[PDB]
């Protein structure tokens, strides 16, 4: 029950895929879920910031900007699918490095908590260890991960155990759902 000992303040970044492989309508059902959870979230503890990421990255917004402007359409406006790769573990080192910042609003206080959204395996390769004080959630969508072995590549960008952490999803319509689960996780 990870999930469910977070407790206090939360600087939650949303990583999502960008890639080549993604519909139109599926990324936008992606921005719409990011959404869903940063408005019934509104008023509590916890702050955000978004990071687009396929071949290289790209910050949609930085915490500072949640605070600024506590309006998720007005933050998800200027978004433009970049259509390229699935550079997954640059992307989480980007994230450790360049988001997780006091001077971008990021709070000393407060647990880093990481959703990764993505429709494909990893196309780079590395570690994350500069990513080993973030609680790393990955929702891994769609048809390329039928197969058991695609599935278990997600595990090693995870925070165990991945039957907490790792959520695999046959649809994109299924992120709705998903959103129910999840806020019953989240103490407020
Ligand atoms: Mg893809």
């Amino acid at each position: 029950g990870h999930m469910e000992c977070i407790k206090g303040n939360v600087d939650l970044v949303f990583l999502f895929d960008g890639s080549m492989s993604l519909q139109p309508d599926e990324f936008q059902k992606i921005l719409d879920f990011m959404k869903d959870v940063m408005k019934k979230l509104s008023n509590t503890s916890y702050q955000f910031a978004a990071v687009q990421f396929s071949t290289s990255y790209k910050t949609e917004f930085d915490f500072s900007d949640y605070v600024k402007r506590k309006d998720p359409d007005a933050l998800l406006k200027h978004v433009k699918h970049m259509l390229l790769l699935t550079n997954t573990f640059g992307a989480i080192n980007y994230v450790a490095t360049e988001v997780f910042r006091e001077e971008l609003g990021a709070r000393p206080d407060a647990t880093k908590v990481l959703i990764i959204i993505t429709d494909g395996e990893a196309t780079d390769s590395g570690n994350i260890d500069a990513a080993k004080d973030i609680i790393r959630y990955i929702i891994g969508i769609g048809k390329h991960f039928q197969t058991k072995e695609s599935q278990e590549t997600l595990h090693k960008f995870a925070s165990k155990p991945a039957s907490e952490f790792v959520k695999i999803l046959d649809t994109f319509e299924k992120l709705k759902d998903l959103f129910t689960e999840l806020q019953k996780k989240i103490y407020v």
